[PDB]
């Protein structure tokens, strides 16, 4: 009251909950990159192609948007919602180097002067409940923290986590989630719905990874 649009988290973290060094993701796992793209891009049902009339949204902090290599700004086929206390939509667009692509990106980027909560209230609007199918929170550290506590955590439907091993020695930013069998002080307990068997990445270092899905426990 007002309600918050339900959402899912997509993240890649190691055993220490490390997700980044403050500016970028330390490891290179191309299989996770591809999976992230498909998971956040894919729409429900058969043969539904993303468009302004219906697509998914990815919500991220301004630093995560900046971490995006300019050539991938904005994330294609998805509404990009950037949280920033100052950066305007125009200022976000100005960071897109290809001027033609920038002209096209005008309808794919939205700047929110607020946190995840503000984004979730906005994504409930008559204009987004129909045009936005699924809302994915994609980072970073500060946004994940907001995602895991009230009032956001209350509408959290799932966490698509890519488990990375071995632990990185460059992570200073984390994704703090209660271990299996534990419930956070606020009351959040996560249950593993599924997890792939460990696989070795073709990227540098050959990091081992698993695609795991977690959902809040609903006794
Ligand atoms: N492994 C993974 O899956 C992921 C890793 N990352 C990594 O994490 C790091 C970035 O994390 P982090 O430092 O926490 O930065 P964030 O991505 O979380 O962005 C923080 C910023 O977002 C905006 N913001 C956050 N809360 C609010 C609010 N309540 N109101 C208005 N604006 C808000 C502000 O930007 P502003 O300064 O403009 O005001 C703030 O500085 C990088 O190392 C990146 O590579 C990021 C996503 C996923
Ligand atoms: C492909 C990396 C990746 N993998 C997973 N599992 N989750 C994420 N949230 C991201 C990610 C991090 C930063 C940006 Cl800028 C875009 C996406």
């Amino acid at each position: 009251r007002p309600p918050l649009r339900p959402f899912s988290v997509v993240v890649a973290s190691d055993e220490k909950g490390g997700i980044g060094d403050g500016g970028t993701i330390p490891w290179e796992i191309p299989e996770d990159m591809q999976y992230f793209r498909r998971v956040t891009t894919n729409l429900r049902g058969k043969n539904v192609k993303p468009s302004p009339s219906k697509r998914n949204a990815v919500v991220m902090g301004r630093k995560t948007w900046d971490s995006l290599p300019p050539k991938f700004r904005p994330l294609s086929n998805r509404l990009n919602v950037v949280l920033s206390r100052s950066a305007t939509k125009e200022q976000l667009l100005a960071g897109i180097p290809d001027p033609i692509k920038r002209a096209e990106a005008a309808n794919d980027v939205v700047a929110v002067n607020g946190g995840l909560e503000d984004a979730l209230r906005m994504l409930v609007s008559k204009e987004h409940t129909s045009s936005i199918e699924t809302v994915f929170c994609i980072g970073g550290g500060t946004i994940y923290k907001q995602a895991l506590c009230a009032p956001c955590v209350n509408v959290l439907q799932a966490i698509h986590r890519t488990v990375v091993r071995p632990a990185s020695n460059s992570c200073s930013v984390f994704f703090d989630i209660p271990a299996a069998g534990t419930k956070t002080p606020e009351g959040l307990e996560l249950v593993r719905e599924s997890i792939t068997d460990e696989r070795v990445s073709t990227g540098a270092g050959g990091k081992k990874y698993q695609f795991e899905k977690l959902v809040p426990r609903n006794s």
